């Protein structure tokens, strides 16, 4: 038979600010990441997405490239600052790009998966308070409703948010991502307003009753292991698991924030944003969950401070991010969802991939054998989940091409396609050739 059914979606994924470029064209105004990347010290060597992969201009070549690989689905994000470059000011020229992009995908037999928000909040919105201002629920709802109305004939699979853990804790508490605040209370409120905005889009979506159309959300999830069997490390792992995973899984799928984290965070900051009405909106039924999976964490107790778990190095192989290559946690997380949160609901892997030190050799090829092996090991775990009864509908490799990796700039290469940024040349890596074979044979 086939390890992956004909209906299973082999995909690749990008995000608008990471690949598009054309940052000041056809009416687009600045996002918080345009601004953040221009603040000294925030992004590697002051890299920014002014040009990136120039995918805005090269999209026809990139779709042809995906068609020749046999790609069956393409996950991309839509740039809010192209669609509403000012508050309440719709930009048809911005919408026209996503119409010609998705028209090209459909005409080449690629199913579009559109992420509504992938971190490029318009600067006008942040200047009004951004995700800290509860009014953003209405601004986001107006944006999402415009996308549903204008693109409903083009796009049948919608993702409200990408990785709200990053938009909240990494952007407002740790401060690595835009807008770069460092305040736990702000990050917690932002996490709530993000989830409430997701809920508003779902409410609007259900009222539209679009034929054969599905909506979900994308979460980055890990698996946390205690470094030892001690009670100290067990509590440390519990907190780390609540911080990364349950803080978002529980309100979405149980209608309640995890109470151990509410009490834990409450010792350090306000948690008075929680109320029954908001959690009802947050926990509306979805059609699927998107899982972004990369690695696990091994943690031991720290200094009894705020979220101070010591990161243990188990001594295994890692990517250029320093992320352990541990494919078994892909299966473990999908199974955990099946047994604790999503049950029989369809799942997609909406991101999985790896950054390695890619070089174009004298033969003009990129022999990224570590990425070939990485993807092989993780797709084998996807196959094992399917054969054990898991409801996995597709798998999107991060990324189609090397791109702007946020605070790391262009220094981390995640693509199955190499980009020579000086010429914008695309070079298929060996991992892309391996993926092409996997799609064609559906065998691993
Ligand atoms: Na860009
Ligand atoms: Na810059
Ligand atoms: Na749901």
């Amino acid at each position: 038979m086939k390890d992956f059914s004909k209906d299973f979606l082999f995909g690749v994924a990008t995000a608008s600010y990471q690949v598009e470029g054309a940052y000041n064209e056809d009416g687009r105004t600045m996002s918080i990441w345009d601004t953040f990347s221009r603040q000294d010290g925030k992004v590697y060597k002051s890299h920014n997405g002014d040009v990136a992969c120039d995918h805005y201009h090269l999209y026809k070549d990139d779709v042809k490239m995906m068609k020749d690989l046999g790609i069956e689905a393409y996950r991309f994000s839509i740039a809010w600052p192209r669609i509403f470059p000012a508050k309440g000011q719709y930009n048809p020229k911005g919408m026209d790009f996503y119409k010609r992009l998705t028209d090209e995908l459909l005409k080449n037999d690629i199913k579009p998966f559109a992420t509504i928000y992938h971190w490029d909040l318009p600067q006008w919105a942040d200047d009004l308070g951004g995700w800290l201002n509860r009014e953003i629920v209405e601004w986001y709802g107006e944006y999402a409703e415009k996308l549903f109305s204008e693109l409903g004939g083009y796009i049948k699979n919608w993702i409200t948010l990408n990785e709200p853990w990053c938009s909240s804790f990494l952007s407002y508490f740790i401060g690595e991502h835009a807008p770069g605040h460092k305040d736990l209370g702000e990050a917690l409120l932002v996490s709530h307003n993000l989830l409430l905005s997701h809920g508003k889009a779902v409410e609007i979506f259900r009222g539209l009753n679009l034929d054969d159309s599905k909506i979900g959300i994308t979460l980055n999830l890990n698996e946390v292991f205690p470094a030892s069997d001690s009670d100290d490390d067990k509590v440390a792992a519990q907190i780390a698991d609540g911080f990364q995973n349950r803080w978002f899984l529980d309100p979405l799928f149980k209608g309640k924030y995890p109470q151990d984290m509410v009490e834990y965070f409450g010792k350090y900051a306000k948690v008075d944003f929680i109320n029954d009405e908001d959690l009802k909106l947050i926990s509306q039924k979805l059609d699927f969950l998107g899982v972004n999976y990369y690695t696990r964490a091994v943690v031991q107790k720290g200094n009894d401070g705020l979220l101070d778990a010591v990161q243990i190095d188990p001594g295994n192989e890692r990517t250029e991010m320093g992320w352990e290559i541990y494919p078994e946690s892909l299966y473990n997380i999908l199974m955990r969802l099946k047994r604790e949160y999503t049950y029989d609901m369809p799942l997609y892997i909406t991101e999985n991939g790896a950054a390695f030190n890619d070089v174009v050799e004298d033969d003009g090829r990129v022999h990224d054998e570590k990425r070939v092996e990485f993807l092989k090991q993780h797709f084998k775990e996807a196959k094992r989940f399917l054969n054990d009864g898991g409801n996995l509908k597709g798998y999107f490799v991060w990324s189609l091409m090397d791109n702007f990796e946020w605070a790391h700039g262009y220094s981390k290469r995640f693509g199955i396609v190499y980009v020579d940024y000086e010429t914008e040349k695309r070079i298929l890596k060996d991992s892309a050739l391996w993926y092409k074979d996997l799609i064609s044979t559906r065998t691993i």
